[PDB]
């Protein structure tokens, strides 16, 4: 291989590369990135068995096709250190040359057939995503979901599509809270009608790193690929029979608020100074809040006027979580949010203020959750 | 007490605070800040044996004098989470009452008496320091100070008098590096021709964070106390015989080069990306470095073109450490720097270019090193 590349181009290619990476021995071809120019691309790509990225860059010259390796983390180290300014890639025997006027590194290489194949796949279903509500879907679902859940399937997030009704439903639990959007008018491609995808939560990190619009998701049911024009990113699925979610969510709820998001946020915020929980009063013209699980001499109170009276009589008392409740906070776009109850000791919902109304590059994310009795 | 106070006033000084407490074990007077209204003003005290904070803030309002004590984190916690605007605090037995129009808090408070006494001196040296060279001297100097030093007199930076000549010396080494400087035309308050403090690295990085310019250091060589208008700090000195600063400098140096600061920062950082140590060679117009102690198949080079000509007959050759010689580099003021050298094999100096000349708001910061061979 020869070729010379921007300085830039390469910097960011390797810095997203460093995630797929096992850089710790660095004896071991786990810590390498596969190197092959072809025909004016430099195509690097790291990989493992259940996850995986392949990138490219243009080549501003390309003199000598071929394959190698090399060390990701020393590659990505001295490149940060080199001027804004064309790089020369050069391979001489098992090592790389890399140049830069007066500045010049050798790295070895390793047999680049060690390198795991990179997958391809015969799709089942797939989408085409020209807008940001997916990744939206993804991002504020995330904190909901445990990486390290010593349950499988709840160790992701679900994608359910529905051919029949052009629908992708997502959906996040950790059994304390449970986190879903329905996306609507989605054109899938797809050889069933229903189907689902459980997507490790370890590869949705990663997806927010790389992709925003204008890329391609397709699955045949074990991995799922996902596209743009200089990405390609695979993972493993989780196994599957991700839990009912529509049958875990209430039918009707006895009473329903529209509350202040950002009073609610800032309330909620000063309570948890001293506790982890809170107990929330609501009234008519007033919600009130106070520590619950605080020390017993240490005791955080605060309270919200509410001009449009709430349809209440007396007060209704729920104990929360208070890093729940402002992360389901958190995950709504509007200036104005919906409460919805059954009785204290029973799951709770959260949502956007006008939550019917469709909206086409951002997902709208209700959060069910659990309350914390008394 | 009783009291109203400003909100950003407070939080200020409770932030301060918060390094001189013991924060994990709440149940013990070390979490507490003491508190005393005096006078239209709440003195906040947080101390040790060895090193200590008293601050003051004015009260906008004083109703209650007394006294009383509060854990740190928690009164800090609550404080930064209220809006900026007057804050109430009342004690209620032994309870501190906080208020904020809607936001009230209790905290307990533990007798004030358990507080140790905040140590006062009779000071043997004391100055004033009306500029900012002393803690820019500090500054300079304490990354060359392992504060877990087993050697007890290197584990702080040396603070050495002379009365006669009107000069603060100041020093640090680890052994393998030593920073110094000789600050001029310092009033020096003494009973004594020439006295030496030995100060803690870790007091060392809280006057750094505490005072800039104006302030009193007096000490009566057990402890240091630092003043100003509304701070006063302590700490145990470290108990005595620094080495010898004086004898350790060469007397003269075979070679001293002048040389680029910027371009041999930017030089030993590349190098560095592959080694802790770099081979250094000089010749009439080029600086050349390389990488020393990278692994066998890996190397970093480059060099740096010298305008102006070097006094050198074919080649001097230097090993040093990479991190260090940044160290050094950084702690120079001028544009470039003068690398004074004996031999290869023993100690050599960078200091600035023109360091006779004498600057006021500034100190000048001279670094001794141990080379590395070959
Ligand atoms: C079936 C699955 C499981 O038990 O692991 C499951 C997962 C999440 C929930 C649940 C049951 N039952 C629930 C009730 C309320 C909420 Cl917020 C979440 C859940
Ligand atoms: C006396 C003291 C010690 O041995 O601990 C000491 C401390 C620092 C140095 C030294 C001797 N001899 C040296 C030679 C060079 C340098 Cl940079 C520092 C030192």
């Amino acid at each position: 291989m020869k070729i010379s590349v921007s300085k830039n181009d390469l910097e960011n290619a390797l810095r997203y590369l460093q995630a797929f990476l096992d850089k710790k021995d660095a004896s071991s071809i786990a810590s390498h990135i596969h190197l092959e120019v072809i025909k004016e691309k430099l195509f690097l790509k790291a990989s493992d068995s259940d996850i995986g990225l392949k990138s490219y860059i243009f080549t501003q010259s390309s003199d000598k096709e071929g394959v190698g390796t090399i060390n990701g983390k020393k590659f990505l180290d001295i490149i940060s250190c080199l001027k804004d300014s064309n790089i020369i890639l050069e391979t001489k025997d098992d090592s790389l040359a890399i140049k830069q006027n007066k500045s010049s590194f050798k790295l070895p290489m390793f047999d680049a057939d060690e390198f795991p194949e990179f997958p391809v796949i015969d799709p089942k279903v797939s989408i085409e995503v020209n807008a940001p509500f997916l990744v939206d879907a993804f991002k504020k679902i995330a904190p909901v979901i445990e990486q390290t859940s010593h349950k499988r399937e709840l160790a992701g997030i679900l994608m359910q599509f529905d051919q029949k009704h052009q629908t992708l439903s997502v959906v996040g639990t950790d059994t304390k809270r449970l986190s879903y959007t329905q996306l609507e008018k989605i054109s899938i491609h797809s050889t069933e009608e229903d189907i689902s995808c459980i997507l490790p939560k370890r590869a949705l990190l990663e997806i927010l790193k790389l992709f925003y619009e204008n890329f391609s998701f397709k699955s045949d049911g074990m991995l799922a690929v996902i596209e743009n024009e200089m990405h390609t990113f695979f993972t493993k699925l989780i196994d599957g029979n991700y839990p009912d979610y529509q049958k875990i969510l209430p039918k009707e709820y006895i009473s329903s608020f529209t509350l202040g998001k950002e009073e609610f946020k800032e309330s909620i915020k000063l309570c948890s100074s001293l506790s982890s929980t809170i107990k929330l009063t609501l009234e008519k013209n007033n919600a009130l809040f106070e520590s619950l699980d605080s020390e017993h001499s240490e005791t955080a109170k605060t309270s919200v006027e509410i001009e449009k009276g709430l349809d209440i009589e007396k007060a209704f008392h729920l104990g929360v979580n208070a890093k729940f409740f402002l992360e389901a906070l958190n995950a709504l776009g509007t200036t104005q949010f919906v409460l919805r109850c059954n009785e204290p000791s029973s799951p709770f919902l959260i949502q956007e203020s006008l939550d019917e109304k469709q909206s086409h590059l951002n997902a709208k994310i209700s959060t069910l959750m659990m309350p914390i009795t008394l």
